[PDB]
């Protein structure tokens, strides 16, 4: 894969690790639809309001398999951490008019 997950499970966004690189979750849609981390880098999305999110890789994205990560919800967290340069286009399952990318340099 090009990302492994810390925590299978969302979290606490207190949880959040210090010095993280955070994309927010607001009025449906992602604060920072083009992230740009280096090899290496975790990401954490942190859902901001009561309607639950998810993050979204179809397969083939990040590894053989899509990456369709948990439902947050409000002020839960959820974590990848990128392992291969790239650019890797995600979107909310319910919601996929809610679209971003993580480009990983
Ligand atoms: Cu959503």
């Amino acid at each position: 894969d090009k990302a492994t997950i810390p925590s299978e499970s969302p979290f606490a966004a207190a949880e959040v690790a210090d010095g993280a690189i955070v994309v927010d979750i607001a009025k449906m849609k992602y604060e920072t639809p083009e992230l740009h981390v280096k090899v290496g880098d975790t990401v954490t999305w942190i859902n901001r309001e009561a309607m639950p999110h998810n993050v979204h890789f179809v397969a083939g994205v990040l590894g053989e398999a899509a990456l369709k990560g948990p439902m947050m919800k409000k002020e839960q967290a959820y974590s990848l951490t990128f392992t291969e340069a790239g650019t890797y286009d995600y979107h909310c399952t319910p919601h996929p008019f809610a679209r971003g990318k993580v480009v990983v340099e």
